[PDB]
């Protein structure tokens, strides 16, 4: 049944620095060294922590407790386990003495050179820190593993025009073995992976307005879909509800394209962010959703599929919850609210769970 | 004698992406909450761990073992302690009770909110991740304490132009509370802080060349100089030698500075780079030093202050160390070569240390 196993790298919403967004991909139980991620926040460095750490598990807070129970944050129907697959270990363990002699920052190199391919939702720096800090690992080797950055334009022309310019970072595009390339994606097109046999399906959603400019802010939704076994996931960039009458309906663009086209028994997942509880400060969530708008957006998909059943057997993965200086753990608090408003809105058998750093999923 | 208390949050060169570079200053021995960052890669995420983690110590390490034993990594005359200063702590301790009952996360944004100078070296990803997603923060109280990013104007254009735009990151610059703003220093110009009784002079130096520019790519020394009691240190950012006959000699001008004006023994530290070993690959080592070059730039500030007694008494602690697939901790190798070529070089009773994230120096 398990199609997808993802791996999260980072799961945080900021303000502080560490851990920010990055999901690893591969199909489940297969060897490959080869990886996809989705966004660049959290990167090698978690790669390592995760080599390093590998029950009663508990996992970081740092509200009411430093750490707390893992169950508290999933539903307990999530396949979930600590640390890397096995079947990701496995590409390093197929060298019996070699595996065992390589110190930890040596394995950590080379898992991290199989993560050939990103896909990066939108270009504000908690998205693409890792990736960034991380690409002068490809000039390790000589024969070396070649990394593609794909986006929509949005992105794609950020990285180029203010990242990979040789002020925030030298531009390793240029350099002339090309073993660091930008490529742009067509949205609503249904685009090929490189390695594995699954297919990319980029939509543009929006993420508020500039500071500034004023300017709508865009960002990306992407559907990765398994050939052989049609089984999708949805994993998301930031995200807030269409803006009324001044902007163009592109989240209902996007449900309705899922409905039409993924079965519900296909959907085995949306990694989407509710960054801010429902107690919500103004500044805090601009650009962002809040449960209210997580719910309303589930509800508009639940319309679309038009089932008495509601969403039931839906797996909702809730990432980038912001750090705040309350009492308790925002990510328990969100859980609960979704939770609630999820019964509330007769949502059916819909599975919520966050995020969590230092986790596979199997999906 | 201690004038200055150095926090090390950050002092890894890449390209493992978390702890990059960022120390924090305060004056030793007293209680404000106020605090200077220089540079501003690990921030919020990492004075959280400290609150947390606050003998046989042993320090992160991933090479021969995952922790090592502190004192391979110093001089043994070092004074540094694990963890926030007691100083630094008292400002929270303030309220008895309001401290207890603040959890983690409370503190951190409370020791935080002190972080209101960013004097930043160059604007490379690295050097800003922090300051950058950190930077949210700011708005969580009506009553906030502002926070100001100073540098050199190859530094604030960038940061102005191609981070805070919009793209890359909100323009917080362009808020009109004026919370967080840019400013630019003159090189070579004795300027003031603005809480603590110190002058702060900054020296553009070289830092390689574009990829796809070729043009020089510029980096900045701080000196920080305690006015009542004259003692100074010197913070540095990514450097590399002069090139010959291409470039201005800003290292020799530097020097020529710092021992002109700066009695040796008032020269209570200067943390610089050594990125990279002696085994050298050049695109590791491209716009930073080596321990060759790193000693030969010693010898010259040695032949400037022209004593017998050479650097005698010096501190030099060992910055932006970078990761590599070596079977040995290249911290440890890159101290052991700095040590071997300083007293083949006569510089006297040097002491070098490498800068251990998570400790306190006392300088
Ligand atoms: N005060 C304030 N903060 C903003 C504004 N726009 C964006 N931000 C902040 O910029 C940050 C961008 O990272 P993101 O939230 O998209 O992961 C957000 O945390 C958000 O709080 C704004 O207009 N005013
Ligand atoms: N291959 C290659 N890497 C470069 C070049 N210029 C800079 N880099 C890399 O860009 C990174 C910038 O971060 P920094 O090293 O300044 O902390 C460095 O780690 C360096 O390895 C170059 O010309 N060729
Ligand atoms: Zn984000
Ligand atoms: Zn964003
Ligand atoms: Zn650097
Ligand atoms: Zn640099």
């Amino acid at each position: 049944m398990v199609v997808f196993e993802i791996t999260i790298l980072g799961a945080n919403g900021g303000p502080t620095e560490y851990g920010t967004q990055c999901f690893i991909l591969k199909p489940a139980r297969t060897e490959d060294p080869e990886l996809i991620a989705v966004d660049g926040g959290a990167g090698m460095y978690q790669l390592r922590e995760m080599l390093v750490q590998g029950d009663d598990e508990l996992v970081p807070s740092f509200y009411e407790h430093d750490r707390e129970p893992i169950e508290f944050f999933i539903d307990s129907k999530l396949n979930i386990q600590k640390g890397l697959s096995k079947s990701l270990l496995q590409s390093l363990k197929r060298q019996g003495e070699h595996f065992e002699s390589a110190n930890t920052m040596k394995k950590t190199y080379e898992v991290f050179q199989g993560i050939t391919d990103y896909y990066i939702t939108h270009p504000h720096l908690d998205h693409i820190s890792g990736l960034v800090v991380n690409s002068p690992s490809i000039y390790e080797q000589e024969n070396s593993k070649k990394k593609t950055i794909w986006g929509l334009p949005h992105t794609i022309d950020v990285l180029q025009k203010h990242v990979f310019n040789d002020l925030i970072w030298p531009d390793l595009t240029a350099e002339r073995s090309r073993k660091l390339k930008l490529k742009c994606l067509n949205p609503k097109e249904v685009q090929k992976c490189t390695i594995f046999p699954w297919d990319v399906i980029p939509f543009k959603v929006h993420h508020g307005i500039g500071v500034k400019t004023g300017a709508p802010v865009y960002s990306t939704f992407y559907i990765f879909r398994d050939r052989k076994s049609k089984d999708c996931i949805i994993v998301c960039g930031d995200v807030e509800q269409d803006r009324r009458e001044s902007e163009e309906s592109l989240l209902e663009e996007f449900w309705s394209y899922v409905a039409e086209n993924i079965p519900l028994v296909h959907l085995k997942g949306i990694l989407v962010e509710c960054s801010c509880p429902l107690s919500s400060k103004p500044e805090q969530l601009y650009g962002h959703l809040s449960p209210i708008y997580l719910i309303n957006e589930l509800s508009n998909l639940n319309t679309l599929y038009n089932s008495s059943k509601g969403l039931s057997g839906l797996n909702v993965i809730v990432t980038h919850v912001k750090s705040t200086p309350a009492k308790r753990d925002p990510r328990l608090t969100i859980l609960e609210e979704l939770r609630f408003l999820a019964e509330e809105r007769n949502l059916g058998d819909l599975r919520i769970s966050i995020a969590l750093e230092g986790h596979t999923l199997f999906l």
